């Protein structure tokens, strides 16, 4: 049992750290519209889409009752971009940097909960 405001307080700074990354977070700030991006085969590969705005809205309303529910949403977001994008692409590289950032922020947060 974590009460919702404690979870928000502990985890929100970890989402803030990602969101503030410029230019790396930009492709992750909103859902991927595959037709407007000219990538009409996106949902045939990526089965469960996730992005920072979805993660923020769920965290804002208290949908995450356990820390693991939040960590898993963030790794789903990362894993989706690593799957669809080539290892030599701008987007792939942006993804990995964000993850490096996330791991620094998240480790101590999990160690003291
Ligand atoms: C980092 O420094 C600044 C300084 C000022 N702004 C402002 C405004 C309007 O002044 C919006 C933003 C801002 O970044 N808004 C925002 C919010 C969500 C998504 C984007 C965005 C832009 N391109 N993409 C792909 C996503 C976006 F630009 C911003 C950032």
């Amino acid at each position: 049992i974590f009460k919702p405001e404690e979870l928000r307080q502990a985890l929100m700074p970890t989402l803030e750290a990602l969101y503030r990354q410029d230019p790396e977070s930009l492709p992750f700030r909103q859902p991927v519209d595959p037709q407007l991006l000219g990538i009409p085969d996106y949902f045939d590969i990526v089965k469960n889409p996730m992005d920072l705005s979805t993660i923020k809205r769920k965290l804002d309303t208290g949908q995450y009752q356990e820390p693991w529910q939040y960590v898993d949403d963030v790794w789903l977001m990362f894993n989706n971009a690593w799957l669809y994008n080539r290892k030599t692409s701008r987007v792939y590289k942006f993804c990995s940097k964000l993850a490096e950032v996330f791991e620094q922020e998240i480790d101590p947060v999990m160690q003291s909960l």
